[PDB]
């Protein structure tokens, strides 16, 4: 059948035909007009049946020969006499309205369908999500139009409680009264709740127009909105999204689906609202402007397992208004004052004439209702009585079940309605159980309900007592919220690749991931020995800083809004912002380095760059408050973050805006100085004091209190306890500024010598210069080996791959390797003694020297890149060479487009030679630089310097070269000028930041270096190997300075959040929009105080009476 | 305290609120004990108790002691002292 429906659902066909009233209408001949008229006790006439039991029977009479014995006339019950058959009407209707083709899903089932079957159709076939609420609207039909305000409120509130609680508004479907007002309400607040509210009208197949059109198995069946000018029949309504078209008989009989609606009001009740929540899906009843049989239906609800409550809408109509007044004028839960029956029954009488026979019979259906006032609710429209029905409806299911507030809260948690929990569940007098808000917190954290995690903390939930090991294990092992599916791909990549099917994640496995995403020497709290013991054994199972364990959780599970919540809570804000930037940055890299349908890396890198900006904006906040303590905030050991450092975490994530921030750049400036005050010293005197040692003792050093914000070495800090003479030398030579200038002078003296050796005759044996030069490069290479070993992450391959990423460190290896090839050939070669350069081993050795020296001039740009002005130009040069590449490839093609025709036209008689690869490229290249070769153009001229090249076709070449230079000089060189002019500012801005960023790695490399430059360094190397087989900088605070610093951190985070709102709130965009919203509210009130005074001036001539 | 919380962060490090409470009607009384500590404290009002919890936004506490629980009338005199000793200092 290719439809789950047809195998399962059916219709009803009235197989059996029975008489009507038995009166043939008029018109004496009775036998055939019996065929013309006789509405079966079905309700359709004999011929409208078309049934196969009744198709070849009208020939004789029909079913049931003769009178059939009046008793047996009273025997048609559809059960025996109407057949279940395959559906014939399920599809998608379409409404003809402005730009909305509004769709639905009609089914056409028999009323006998099992209630399980219905819910299945709704959920799997129609692919609907189980609701968090069901608002079953019951009212009267053809209720013309409600007053303008009362339609606005019941039109905003029903939509607001259905868009926020994902609810199914069960209805009647007929476009008259209830469904008519529900639909208009939808249309007045559509397109914000469009694909959120699912409105199922349960209509009969009786009172239904274009009934024959809806027929058609699996169709896009059409439908109209032109109300049939004559008909009492009813049309389905525009905005209802689904339809249950029950069938028992025919037209009329609008009472066979009432039982099926009740089934769906039950079967949803037995489903759990959420996988974690034990409460069933709620069901509420909304009465507005009802009927005579409403108050009957109301009675049924409040007498069931459990009592489906009722929210009545007074001020709209008759039954609501009746039911409004009666339960309002009731005893607390019971009878009335001195008999109120006179007014009540009179009140009941005017709505509906009953008249003491059954106007009393209402008083019984009207007593048990008001006796159940606790379950009944009423929205007093026009009295701000719970702020449209959304509060009232949702409230109705919390107050009227005498339920625990645990269940009342959790319902709000599944609804995501914090206001209803904070204004009706956390109200004064509420008394909670020992750990019930904890279970709410556990559900809010898993369900990613940040706004309840806020509330549960604000009330009393301590995350110190809350957060334990076995619980925080659960939080990783959930699928009941927003998840990072990569956390398993990461936990796989650390646990050797094997994940058993269960594999309940362990915190030790999370610690291994945090070590891998944070890189280097990071050691998490979970991988330590002290945790692997308490863990496998299982206050001690409670973590000391819980909100640092959940910040990581929220990040590893890719829960930014929870991460951007738990970050404000707790201490070490700037640290956690730089960790998170690092976790997301590594999570992002491993997402791009993997195969997956959703890349989830532009999401993670943005998440990383969101916390990276929080750290910078807190640094700018601390720096604007105190500069000295802000620099201390960059270098204190964290002690919950692997003894790391907020700066080290930023350098780990290449978070350049933080390292290029003026605070770090000023600390970096102060670590460069050392104990020397270069504000009352000059570079002349540092150089002078390197060459004149006793001039070290005439320059200004820095006190211990001008060196407290500066991370130091231990030995350096041990000489802040006392300045004596030998201490004053240890302060000079160990400053990074001095190690620099003490290396530059050796390096400049090195080039002066190596320039001399390369320009002067090189004899058999190396001269004293060339020995001094080899010694430098030899020991300089030992230093680079030592730099690589004593670097960072113990994996030999990592230290390698880092050091070979800098430009000049690649050049250093070529420069060092090439020099000792050249020395091997130079020194290892048999001198000829007739004349040098007859030995080609010797020549090759020298020519490597003459080329190796180019590496060593270009290395001066690394020394010159220490200046604030020069260095950004040096980095800039390379960023431009990379960006001008494709312009220069075009310039190389125009070159060959010219050199090959020229060489071919001017030298026709050439055999193949390697000189043909020079001559096609040589002169055309030197033309780019202004050499025109004027007397080689027009080789047939008299002034020509190539008179023998004159021959056939050579008159073409001056035309060719005229085009060539026009292209190269007038187009391509000036296009490249234009390139540089329009890319200058942005490469200069990048190069300033990359310069400021790499000033960390540079300055911090000159703390680790020995004191002696690369010729005499070997002493320092040897002394460091002696004390290796015989025996970086840190910020030392006393315990009171750590206190004063953690205060300063806290105080500056407060000023950050305070000043962020004070700016947002004090902005014209915010002041226009709240002004906008107040003038709305006022205007409403001004046309209501304006109404009241219009009800006062009428009361000047009435009181006059 | 609620008044402080409704107008905090503009007067945060400006208003100093000293509650002079007895060591009698005081919850988690045994927890506050501990010489020179960052001692913990809760805001989960003990479901059964007539006892009283210190309030969230008070920045200082004078926890007078004479006896035990109950007896909420031994600090009244000390508050009066601090209402006097400040009176004898010159405002500027
Ligand atoms: C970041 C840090 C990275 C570190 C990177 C470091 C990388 C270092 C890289 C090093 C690569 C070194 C390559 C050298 C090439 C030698 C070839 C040569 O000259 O052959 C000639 C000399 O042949 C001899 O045997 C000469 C022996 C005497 C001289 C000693 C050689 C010194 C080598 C230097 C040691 C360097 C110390 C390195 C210290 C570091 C052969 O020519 P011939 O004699 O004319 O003809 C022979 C044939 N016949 C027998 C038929 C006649
Ligand atoms: C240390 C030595 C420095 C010396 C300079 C050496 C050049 C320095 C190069 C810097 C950056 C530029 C990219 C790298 C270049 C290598 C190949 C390449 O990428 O090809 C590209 C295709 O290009 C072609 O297919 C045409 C190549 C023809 C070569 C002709 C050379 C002629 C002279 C000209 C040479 C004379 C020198 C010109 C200098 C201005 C593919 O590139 P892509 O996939 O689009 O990737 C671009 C970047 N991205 C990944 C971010 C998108
Ligand atoms: C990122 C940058 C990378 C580079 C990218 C670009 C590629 C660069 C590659 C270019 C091709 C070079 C091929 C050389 C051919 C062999 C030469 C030879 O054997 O001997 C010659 C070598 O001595 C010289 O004087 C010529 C060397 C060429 C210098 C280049 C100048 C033009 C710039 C080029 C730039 C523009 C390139 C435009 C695009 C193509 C000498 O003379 P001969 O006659 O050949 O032989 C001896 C005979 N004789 C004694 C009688 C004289
Ligand atoms: C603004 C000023 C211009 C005024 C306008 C009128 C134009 C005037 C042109 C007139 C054409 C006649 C000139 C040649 C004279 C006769 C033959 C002769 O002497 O040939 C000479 C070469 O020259 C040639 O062989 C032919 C040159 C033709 C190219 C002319 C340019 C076309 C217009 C513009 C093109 C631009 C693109 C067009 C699209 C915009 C032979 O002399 P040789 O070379 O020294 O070699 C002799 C020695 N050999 C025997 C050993 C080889
Ligand atoms: C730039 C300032 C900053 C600091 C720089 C770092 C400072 C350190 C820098 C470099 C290392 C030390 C340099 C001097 C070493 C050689 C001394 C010498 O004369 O050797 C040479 C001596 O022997 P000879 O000359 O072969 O003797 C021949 C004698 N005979 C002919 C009589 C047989
Ligand atoms: C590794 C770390 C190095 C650090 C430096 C420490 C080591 C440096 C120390 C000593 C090394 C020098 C040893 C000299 C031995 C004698 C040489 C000789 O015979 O005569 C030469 C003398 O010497 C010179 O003229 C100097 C040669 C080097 C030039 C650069 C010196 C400055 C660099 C380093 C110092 C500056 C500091 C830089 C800071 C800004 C040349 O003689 P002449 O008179 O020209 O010959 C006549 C020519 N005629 C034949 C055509 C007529
Ligand atoms: C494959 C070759 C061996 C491997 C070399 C691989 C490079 C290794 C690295 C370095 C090499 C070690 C230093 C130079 C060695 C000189 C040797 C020499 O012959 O000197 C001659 C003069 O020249 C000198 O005496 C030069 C002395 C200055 C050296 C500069 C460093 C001093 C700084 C201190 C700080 C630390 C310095 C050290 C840091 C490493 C004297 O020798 P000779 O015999 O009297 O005369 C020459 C020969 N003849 C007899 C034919 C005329
Ligand atoms: C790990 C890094 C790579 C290392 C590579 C390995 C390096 C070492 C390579 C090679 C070993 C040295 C060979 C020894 C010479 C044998 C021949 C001989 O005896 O002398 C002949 C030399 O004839 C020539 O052509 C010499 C050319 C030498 C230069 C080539 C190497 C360039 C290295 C590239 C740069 C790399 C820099 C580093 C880049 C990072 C002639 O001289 P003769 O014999 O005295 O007398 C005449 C006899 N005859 C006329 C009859 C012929
Ligand atoms: C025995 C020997 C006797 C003495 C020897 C004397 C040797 C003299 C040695 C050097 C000359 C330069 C002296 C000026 C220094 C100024 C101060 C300074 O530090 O400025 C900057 C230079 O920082 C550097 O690192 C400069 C490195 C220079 C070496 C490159 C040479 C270029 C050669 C290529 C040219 C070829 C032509 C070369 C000639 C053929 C750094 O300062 P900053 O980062 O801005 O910090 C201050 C910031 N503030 C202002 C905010 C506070
Ligand atoms: C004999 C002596 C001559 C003079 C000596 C001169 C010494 C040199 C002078 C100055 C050196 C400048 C310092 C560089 C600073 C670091 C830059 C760096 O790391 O790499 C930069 C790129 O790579 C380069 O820029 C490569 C180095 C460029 C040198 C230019 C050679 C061109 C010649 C060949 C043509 C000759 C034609 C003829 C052929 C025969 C950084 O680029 P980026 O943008 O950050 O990232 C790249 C990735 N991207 C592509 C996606 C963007
Ligand atoms: C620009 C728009 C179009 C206008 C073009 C105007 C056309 C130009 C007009 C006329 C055509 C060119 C010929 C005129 C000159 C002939 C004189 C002569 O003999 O010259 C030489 C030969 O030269 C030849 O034999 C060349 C023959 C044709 C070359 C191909 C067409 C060039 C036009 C390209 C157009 C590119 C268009 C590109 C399109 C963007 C010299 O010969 P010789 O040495 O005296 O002979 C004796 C030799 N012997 C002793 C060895 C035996
Ligand atoms: C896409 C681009 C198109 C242009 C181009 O790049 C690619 O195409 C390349 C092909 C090259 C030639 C290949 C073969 C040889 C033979 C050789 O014969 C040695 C003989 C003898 C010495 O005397 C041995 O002993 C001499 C050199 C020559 C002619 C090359 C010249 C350069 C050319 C034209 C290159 C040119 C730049
Ligand atoms: C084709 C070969 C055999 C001939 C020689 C090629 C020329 C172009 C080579 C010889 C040595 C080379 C230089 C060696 C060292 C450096 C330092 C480096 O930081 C940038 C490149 C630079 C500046 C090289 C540029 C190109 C260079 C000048
Ligand atoms: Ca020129």
């Amino acid at each position: 059948q290719k439809s789950w429906i047809e195998s399962t659902l059916t219709k009803r066909e009235c197989v059996y035909i029975i008489p009507s009233s038995k009166d043939p209408h008029r018109c004496l001949p009775g036998c055939q007009i019996c065929q013309q008229l006789v509405r079966c006790f079905c309700g359709r006439l004999v011929k409208q049946h078309a049934c196969f039991t009744a198709s070849l029977a009208m020939k004789y009479s029909d079913v049931k020969l003769g009178e059939h014995f009046n008793q047996a006339i009273e025997e048609w019950s559809v059960e025996k006499h109407t057949e279940q058959s395959p559906t014939d009407a399920y599809g998608v209707i379409n409404f003809q309205g402005g730009s909305h083709s509004y769709r639905a899903k009609y089914v056409r089932l028999s009323y006998d369908t099992k209630p399980e079957i219905i819910l299945q159709l709704l959920l799997k076939e129609w692919q609907m999500e189980l609701p968090k609420l069901v608002i079953s609207v019951h009212g009267g039909m053809q209720k013309f139009e409600l007053h303008p305000r009362i339609k606005q409120l019941l039109g905003k509130g029903l939509i607001k409680a259905a868009v926020t609680t994902g609810a199914w508004i069960l209805t009647g479907g007929v476009n008259t009264g209830v469904a008519k007002h529900v639909g208009d309400a939808l249309k007045e607040h559509a397109s914000r709740s469009s694909r959120k509210i699912c409105t199922i009208g349960i209509a009969p197949w009786g009172v239904i127009e274009n009934r024959n059109d809806l027929v058609g198995r699996d169709v896009v069946a059409p439908y109209q909105t032109l109300l049939n000018p004559l008909s009492k029949l009813n049309v389905l309504n525009n905005l209802h999204s689904h339809f249950i078209l029950v069938d028992d008989g025919t037209v009329g009989k609008y009472g066979a689906e009432v039982r099926l609606r009740r089934e769906l009001e039950k079967t949803i009740n037995q489903q759990r609202i959420h996988a974690r929540i034990g409460q069933g899906v709620p069901v509420v009843a909304l009465i507005f402007e009802g009927g005579p049989n409403v108050i009957l239906t109301v009675l049924e609800y409040l007498q069931e397992s459990p009592p489906v409550p009722v929210v009545v809408c007074e001020g709209t109509g008759r039954a609501a208004d009746l039911l409004a007044y009666i339960h309002k004028q009731t005893e607390e839960g019971g009878n009335l004052p001195d008999a109120a029956e006179p007014d009540i029954i009179s009140t009941i009488k005017k709505t509906f004439n009953f008249g003491q026979s059954e106007a009393v019979h209402l008083f019984q259906t009207m007593m048990e209702c008001m006796k159940k006032k606790e379950l009944i609710t009423v929205f007093h429209i026009g009295s701000e009585d719970h702020q449209d029905i959304d509060v009232a409806i949702l409230t109705a299911l919390l107050k009227g079940t005498n339920a625990s507030a645990f269940d009342q809260l959790i319902l709000t948690l599944a609804w995501d309605r914090v206001d209803i929990a904070k204004n009706h569940v956390f109200v004064y007098g509420q008394q909670w159980l020992v750990g019930s808000l904890e279970q709410a917190m556990l559900d809010a954290l898993v369900m990613d309900r940040v706004s309840f995690v806020k509330l549960l903390i604000e009330n009393g939930v301590s995350m110190h007592k809350f957060l334990t090991i076995p619980r925080l294990e659960e939080l990783y092992n959930t699928k009941q919220g927003p998840t990072n599916p990569m956390l398993f791909h990461l936990i796989r990549d650390v646990k050797q690749g094997n994940l058993p099917p269960g594999y309940k994640i362990t915190l030790i496995d999370i610690g291994l991931v945090i070590e891998y995403l944070m890189g280097g020497t990071y050691r998490c709290t979970y991988t330590r020995k002290r945790f692997r013991l308490i863990y496998n054994s299982l206050e001690t199972k409670r973590f000391p800083y819980p909100l640092n364990e959940l910040l990581i959780w929220a990040c590893l599970m890719k829960r930014q809004v929870m991460a951007r919540f738990l970050w404000q809570h707790g201490e070490e804000s700037m640290a956690k912002a730089l960790v998170a930037c690092k976790i997301y940055r590594s999570m992002a890299y491993e997402a791009k380095q993997s195969d997956l349908v959703d890349d989830t890396s532009e999401e993670l890198k943005q998440y990383s760059n969101d916390f990276g900006q929080l750290a910078v904006e807190l640094l700018e906040q601390s720096f604007r408050q105190d500069e000295t303590m802000a620099m201390k905030l960059l270098t204190y050991e964290l002690k919950n973050w692997s003894n790391s450092t907020c700066l080290k975490l930023a350098v780990s994530s290449r978070l350049r805006p933080f390292v290029a921030h003026t605070c770090t750049q000023m600390l970096l400036s102060d670590m460069w100085m050392g104990r020397l005050n270069m504000r009352k010293n000059s570079w002349y005197k540092v150089i002078l004091s390197i060459l004149v040692p006793p001039a070290i003792l005439m320059l200004e050093y820095k006190t211990k209190a001008e060196m407290s914000h500066i991370p130091q070495s231990q030995d350096a800090h041990q000489m802040t306890m006392e300045l004596p003479i030998t201490r004053k030398f240890y302060a000079f030579y160990h400053a990074p500024i001095v190690k620099f200038w003490f290396n530059t002078l050796a390096y400049l003296g090195f080039l002066m010598l190596y320039t001399f050796v390369v320009l002067v005759k090189m004899e058999q044996l190396p001269s004293v210069q060339e020995w001094i030069v080899i010694a430098y490069i030899f020991t300089y290479a030992i230093e680079k080996v030592r730099e690589v070993f004593m670097s960072e992450a113990g994996k030999i391959s990592q230290k390698i791959k880092v050091w070979f990423s800098d430009y000049f460190n690649v050049s250093d290896t070529i420069a060092i390797i090439s020099f000792f090839v050249g020395f091997g050939l130079r020194f290892g070669a048999k001198w000829n003694y007739i004349n040098a350069y007859d030995n080609h081993v010797f020549v090759a050795g020298r020519l490597i020297y003459c080329l190796n020296i180019i590496f060593w001039y270009v290395r001066l740009l690394d020394f010159l890149a220490v200046n604030q002005q020069a260095g950004p130009y040096v980095m800039m040069i390379g960023k431009m060479v990379a960006n001008m590449f494709y312009i220069v490839v075009i310039m190389a093609l125009v070159l060959l487009s010219f050199g090959v025709p020229r060489k071919a036209i001017l030298y026709p008689h050439e055999e193949p030679s390697w000189s043909l690869a020079k001559d096609i490229v040589f002169h055309p290249y030197w033309m780019i630089f202004g050499e025109v070769y004027a007397y080689e153009i027009d080789v047939c001229a008299n002034d020509s310097t190539l008179p023998t090249i004159c021959g056939p076709g050579t008159w073409l070449t001056p035309f060719l070269q005229a085009v060539y230079l026009f292209v190269q000089y007038i187009i391509m060189v000036n296009l490249l000028i234009a390139f540089f002019n329009n890319v200058y500012l942005q490469v200069k801005a990048i190069s300033n930041i990359v310069w400021k960023y790499q000033r960390y790695h540079f300055i911090m490399a000159y703390h680790e270096k020995p004191v002696l430059p690369p010729p005499l360094i070997i002493l320092s190397h040897i002394v460091s190997l002696f004390c290796c087989v015989c025996k970086g900088p840190k910020l030392f605070l006393t315990e009171e300075d750590q206190k004063k610093l953690h205060d300063f951190e806290e105080q500056c985070v407060e000023m950050y959040f305070d000043e962020k709102d004070d700016k947002f709130n004090s902005g014209s965009e915010e002041r226009i929009r709240v002004t906008f919203e107040r003038v709305e509210q006022m205007s409403i009130q001004i046309k209501e105080v304006g109404d009241r005074v219009n009800y006062i001036k009428r009361s000047l001539q009435s009181l006059d009476s």
